[PDB]
């Protein structure tokens, strides 16, 4: 276990205790736990090259002398997800994790021409809240969000 120098662009410099066999993804969880920046918002780079979550540190040849740049993304990168409807069909939606759940509901609402109050979204069993950021739900490329109806009888 050795200390990694992480520098936040525009902000402060930090040390994080890491090991060679630590993933970039675990590094982001350590940073999130240390300074409260959600992992989905962290862009890490070494020698100006963005680090990929599944990669091991040593694999990026990082060491005690290495310096990693942290950029906290105010607007993050596009990704695609699947929204599956109550009829069991899925469609592709493009979102950004720094957007609110409400923006995805409006897109669903506009595409299917349904009032936002006739439905709600869940991710892996967790109801999604309008005002929360999509990123707080752990959405990943091509994951599936489920759309639930609150339709009227009568």
């Amino acid at each position: 276990a050795w200390d990694l120098k992480v520098k936040m662009l525009g902000g402060n410099d930090f040390l994080v205790s890491v090991t060679n066999s630590m993933t970039v993804s675990e590094l982001k969880k350590q940073i999130a736990q240390k300074i409260g920046v959600p992992a989905f918002q962290q862009r890490l780079a070494h020698q100006t090259a963005v680090l990929q979550d599944g990669l091991t540190l040593s694999s990026l040849g990082l060491g005690p002398s290495s310096t990693v740049m942290l950029v906290v993304q105010n607007s993050s990168e596009p990704l695609s997800i699947l929204v599956r409807n109550e009829r069991g069909h899925s469609n592709i939606y493009e979102v950004f994790l720094t957007q609110t759940v409400d923006t995805l509901k409006k897109k669903v609402s506009q595409r299917e021409q349904v009032h936002e109050d006739q439905f709600w979204l869940s991710f892996e069993g967790r109801p999604m809240e309008d005002k929360e950021l999509l990123g707080e739900y752990g959405l990943k490329p091509q994951c599936t969000v489920i759309k639930h109806l609150r339709l009227r009888g009568g």
